[PDB]
């Protein structure tokens, strides 16, 4: 079989991310009834970077799924000095039956995922955050339903990882997504074209405007994230003042469809990107959104194993 | 409705002994309380790194069924925007306990006030109640009943270790005595606590400078490593000479590491009174009955 | 009546084959043995990390029902805050057995002289016994009966794969041959219990500055890094000496036409080992370190069942 892996939304078809979708809701129904990892096989969870999100949801999703984790900050190893990455991949490749990797660069992610000969999962990275997505909407279909002609808009860095995910995992779904940007801060010019052309495929659409209040109208939900990641913080750019007018606040809210619903990636900053009103408010499913990070990545691993 | 456990005192005397029988059940039988069966996730944190705590909780758990989820301290430092609260509410959706070695108490209660499954202190600047639990399993095995025994910790007064035998103690019915220079005596608070406690159970509490008299009689004789700086604590050194007039029979208990010819005595530590090893087992029964009581509460 | 496995020669010839014999059953059958069910810890302890150590060890583990419980550098070393001896009778509480990568023997000596439970070497200054069961079981997949083998190694000659191959070689009853420059030669006591033991098993120790002569005719080449992160700092020049020794393509063809070649990992492409070998059909190295996973846990489930 082809090996399958995950480092980016569209690596599903919609016709697969559905499948993935439905499984997340069965295993949250039931999260001890698949064990494709039974022995237990092991799966490695490597990390560049610390993420309590991403720690507890994929170390105890596999081990429900009866396996055990081996989980590597690679601060305390050798990874990338010591030996290829390559080198790493087919020692991997002999150990466990996936491997599921934070990392900064996509092409570290596409350079593993060329020679291992298990399932590669990008856990979150500077392009992309996809199993993130898969969480949202899980998260968006147990409040809303059918996700296909939803209207979704997300506010801040256009060009962040939530930012691809959202345009290209939404758009898979059938979602119509909205970015609204400061300029300057607009979407990686192939994500935004490959997002397009997916939208072809489900009716779904692309729209990148500067305008927050025009991105709010109508919404059945409004996303954003921080305004700035870790590796920017040095980059030189006055990171406030752009995204002010794109602050989640309870005027943008309002201004959504009655019964939009709130999503953010965790951590936040209360009083940039959002409001404590809105991030604590009855419109926030963002401790649902977290959650669902075990369910949505048990889903996807179960898938990946039985494609592989 | 959450119960958690951040300090010797938040279980009522006759809590303490449904954990502590609970203790000595799992000690026979480990593995035949399965709460965590699935697994079930436990979240074990440590802003300070302690090898002894990590064994005995991560065992622990996964023997209760569960996977414990270890962050180590180099991993326990909240990136930008992260804050204590919100990951109180995000461990919440993932794990059925929050297991945290930290320092301040104000830490341990903010993270217990927002999340919404049980929180143990698994060590803290002010209180060490899982190694009282354990330390008191050990006594319970080889004295039978706590209730009138008279235990005597001697040293630094005013550590975490002083602080839970105290309350722990007293709960126990255990009449607890400190003995520890001036410089070093117990939190004011944690002390009236305990005197309060202690009326309750038929206990009492003693602070004095005296390790003589705070030896004669003991049943139980306790010490802790003291951190020249160290002066003030040489008089409490239980050696041989302090051993030999507790009570016959008393048992000698170390929350490790020792720091053998400081506070105690290569002869007492390696002595038939010694009970260290067996201690050191006990922190994991005391802790899995601990958590199977907190979780059926919970 | 505690078993432990510090160095190589801790099992005798016998012994040792019944572990490699059950390391060829357990990778049949990886779930099978189920010694440390409830689960039953084991200790894994790095003075120093290694991942693979840790990947290794910790599914191997898991696979025999227990659960790992695993201590990497960012905790105080053991020995800082108390003794060795306590820290083993405190483990000896906790686990069925204790897995330690440390520096020198003497730690390990300490540790197993009053542990009630197997210690094992997972790597040392001295030692690399499970690395080279691993190397045994992959040459026995790949050739058969060891015995009457011819083994030789190339180039830090007294390092812990030198050592352990010398002992855990002659103790499969391998002919071993050390191909390194002067100055860097076995220790003396290592070569010596080495060719004592060789004498029960008909097996040979030869060291050697002749890289050619050493290739000549041997069918498994073995090699590793050149320099510890311990050694960078050692004052010596740790490239010159050893070129010589490089386990490039003219020196594999020297070599049986069948021959395999061995590293433990990692490997630096270009010094030890040249692309071309590493990646050859002579390479076993993959193979290789998937043996760590089966024959750690054939020497567990070995040495719980001795003790
Ligand atoms: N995982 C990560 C992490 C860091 C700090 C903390 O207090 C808790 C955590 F889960
Ligand atoms: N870092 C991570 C990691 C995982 C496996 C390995 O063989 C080496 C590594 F550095």
């Amino acid at each position: 079989s082809v090996i399958r892996h995950f480092l980016r939304d569209d690596d599903l078809s919609p016709a697969e991310q559905a499948e993935v979708l439905e499984l997340a809701a069965e295993l949250k129904k039931d999260p001890v009834s698949r064990r494709p990892l039974q022995g237990p096989r092991g799966v490695a969870v490597i990390f560049d970077k610390n993420s309590t999100r991403t720690r507890f949801s994929f170390e105890l999703g596999i081990a429900q799924l009866g396996g055990h984790a081996v989980v590597v900050d690679s601060g305390s190893t050798q990874l990338g000095r010591d030996e290829t990455l390559q080198d790493t991949a087919k020692v991997l490749s002999r150990y466990v039956d996936a491997i599921v990797w934070r990392t900064f660069g996509q092409e570290r992610l596409d350079a593993m995922a060329s020679v291992a000969t298990v399932p590669v999962i990008n856990a979150l990275s500077d392009e992309f955050h996809p199993c993130q997505v898969l969480a949202d909407l899980q998260t968006i279909a147990e409040r809303k339903g059918a996700l296909r002609g939803l209207r979704l808009s997300y506010f801040g860095d256009g060009a962040n990882n939530m930012a691809h995910s959202l345009l290209l995992g939404g758009v898979t779904a059938g979602i119509h997504v909205t970015v609204a940007a400061p300029e300057g801060f607009l979407p990686d010019p192939s994500v935004r074209a490959a997002a397009e052309r997916r939208a072809q495929d489900t009716g779904a659409s692309v729209t990148v405007t500067a305008d927050a209040h025009a991105a709010a109208a109508g919404a059945d939900v409004l996303v954003t994230d921080t305004w700035t990641s870790m590796g920017q913080e040095n980059d030189g750019l006055d990171r406030v003042k752009p995204f002010r007018p794109f602050q989640l606040n309870s005027r943008l809210l309002a201004l959504a469809d009655s019964d939009a619903i709130v999503l953010h990636c965790l951590p936040a900053h209360r009083g940039d990107e959002i409001t404590d009103a809105v991030m604590d408010g009855p419109a926030s499913a963002v401790w649902d959104e977290a959650e669902n990070r075990l369910h949505a990545q048990k889903a996807l691993l179960v898938w990946l194993l039985e494609r592989s």
